[PDB]
C-alpha cells in the first residue's frame, strides 16, 4: 500500500513530463501507435498514387 | 459451361459501366468500402480536434 502510492505518484509526473515535451515539440500533431501510424502512412501512399 | 461463359461476360461488360460511371461523377476520388470510411470519418474529426 505504501509503496503504491509513491509509485503511482511517481508515474504521474512522469506522464506529465513526457506530455509536456510532446507539446514542446509537436503541438500540432497527435500521438499514435506503430499500428496506427501503419494505417496513415498507407492512407497517404494511395493520395500520392491518385495524385 | 454456355452459361458462365455468357454471364462472365456481362458482368466485365456491367463492372466496366460501373467503372466508367465512377470516373464520370468521382475522377480525383478512391472507392472505399464501408469500414473504410469510417475510418476516414474518423480521422477528419481528430483533425478538426486539433484544428
Amino acid at each position: 500500500r505504501e509503496s503504491v502510492e509513491q509509485q503511482a505518484d511517481s508515474f504521474k509526473a512522469t506522464r506529465f513530463n513526457l506530455e509536456t515535451e510532446w507539446k514542446n515539440n509537436y503541438p500540432r500533431l497527435r500521438e499514435l501507435d506503430r499500428n496506427e501510424l501503419f494505417e496513415k502512412a498507407k492512407n497517404e501512399i494511395l493520395d500520392e498514387v491518385i495524385s
